[PDB]
């Protein structure tokens, strides 16, 4: 008669947020799933993460921002410079691989390099961003992931106000359609959607820029695309958004 | 008077495929790239990587190919499941992760089981394909990156011929404009420009199909990006054209 939590648990899966005898409810929606996949194949096909990497590209790149791809292989020395000794939390969520290197837990570090060194060709300010994947170990399911993708989008130099910063961000948020606030936490700020944290955004400069050759002024913030997914599509686990073999679109592949 | 090998090898560095006393030598070379930038930044602002991602993702979708997005860690079992044992190259080219996990040297394993899945939800013929990094120890540094960008499309079912997936590569590669030759080495081809491999690609059924549920005829082939971008703007070094701190749609950043 009940429902078994087992049960439940399988029909979730199949569920989609749109959606209003267990073998009989599972017939319902995998049937249900299996055409919006052949819905998605016979239309659109872009996934998901993918497609709002190129949106959230194209929006940076027609506001004046350079478009950046770097390692996500990078040095440990890296993670040490960014001020991450064993005294914090991200120190032990660190992907090692080989001796002296790991895959990166943040994008800071690569942008920092480039805000330097392309300071010395392009005209004030300078504005750059990367999206691209992250690791860190984690120990959370439902917010996290340990393997997860990023935007960073950073200026340096003129107009790197926290008005400003706020400004793109809003703008940022009210084109992709998320709902926020930006709340305080150098200038430190968490863009929240309820309880879940989209982004932590800084008004620089600050003690770290010495260690990477910045003597300027600056505004920067990190989003994670699996997290704005997660809030624009309604998915209760962020797993749904995630890269995997697992869900498409957030529909399961498991039919 | 003659320059010595370490300045030729700074000016080479600053030198574009384009360009026809060394401190004058550099300091004219720095000019151009710094102009070079600033042009980039002023009109198109896109990466070159990134850009082709998105070019070679528009071709495959228009073609009827669904976008994939993968992890990028993998469990290190798939690596044996593909048959790289301690017999083949690549099992000593494997960058690993924890215990149990690995950076994917290629794509193969996860499309294997989205053909496997889709399969039970798409019509005849499935039509997939992934773009993303892949990673391999590597010795080589000048056609070979230990991080490099991999496409990789395949269709499984109806239209599995070697005949169709000449015709899909000739397409691609007079697309993007890339001159190449297709020769021989289940049916196994190499897409060559030059002595240099663009791809690898396959018909099958192969005896590996079994291991991933796969009892199909499907035709497939993987492309190097950064092979495809050397090519295409005539870099001698792709590193040039790789994920970098060191150069930005082939110039240096070291200016
Ligand atoms: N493990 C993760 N999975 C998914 N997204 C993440 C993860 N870690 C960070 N992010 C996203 O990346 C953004 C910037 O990184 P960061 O500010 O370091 O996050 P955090 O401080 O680790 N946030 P949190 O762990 O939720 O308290 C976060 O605001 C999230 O949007
Ligand atoms: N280390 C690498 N760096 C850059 N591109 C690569 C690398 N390895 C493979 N590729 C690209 O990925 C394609 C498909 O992978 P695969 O056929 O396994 O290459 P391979 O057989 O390793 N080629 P090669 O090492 O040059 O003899 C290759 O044809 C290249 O275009
Ligand atoms: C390259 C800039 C300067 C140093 N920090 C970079 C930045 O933009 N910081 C703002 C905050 C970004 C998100 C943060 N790095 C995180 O991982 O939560
Ligand atoms: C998912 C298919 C079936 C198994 N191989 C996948 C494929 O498309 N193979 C063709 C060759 C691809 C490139 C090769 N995997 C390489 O890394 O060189
Ligand atoms: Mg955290
Ligand atoms: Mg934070
Ligand atoms: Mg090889
Ligand atoms: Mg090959």
């Amino acid at each position: 008669p009940a429902l078994t939590k087992s049960q439940t648990d399988r029909l979730e899966v199949l569920l989609n947020p749109k959606d209003e005898p267990f073998r009989e409810l599972e017939s319902e929606l995998l049937s249900r799933r299996k055409k919006d996949l052949q819905q998605i194949y016979a239309e659109e096909r872009e996934n998901y993460l993918g497609k709002l990497e190129r949106e959230i590209t194209r929006f940076f790149v027609d506001r004046g921002f350079l478009e950046i791809k770097s390692p996500i292989l990078i040095p440990l020395e890296y993670i040490e410079r960014m001020g991450i000794d064993n005294d914090t939390e991200l120190s032990k969520q660190i992907f090692r691989v080989d001796k002296n290197f790991c895959l990166r837990p943040m994008l800071a570090p690569n942008l920092y390099n480039y805000l330097r060194k392309l300071d010395r060709a392009l005209p004030d300010p300078i504005k750059i961003f990367e999206i691209g994947p992250c690791y860190r170990k984690e120990s959370d399911g439902k917010e996290h992931l340990e393997e997860f993708t990023m935007l960073n989008f950073c200026q340096m130099g003129s107009g790197c106000t926290r008005e400003n910063l706020e400004s793109i961000i809003t703008d940022f948020l009210n084109h992709l359609g998320i709902d926020f606030k930006i709340v305080g936490d150098g200038d430190t700020l968490d863009v929240m959607h309820g309880d879940l944290e989209l982004s932590s955004a800084v008004v620089g400069p600050i003690p770290l820029d010495r260690e990477w050759g910045i003597d300027k002024p600056w505004i920067g913030a990190g989003f994670g695309l699996e997290r704005l997914l997660k809030v624009k599509h309604d998915f209760k686990n962020i797993k749904r958004a995630a890269r995997s073999g697992s869900y498409y679109n957030g529909i399961s592949t498991n039919l």
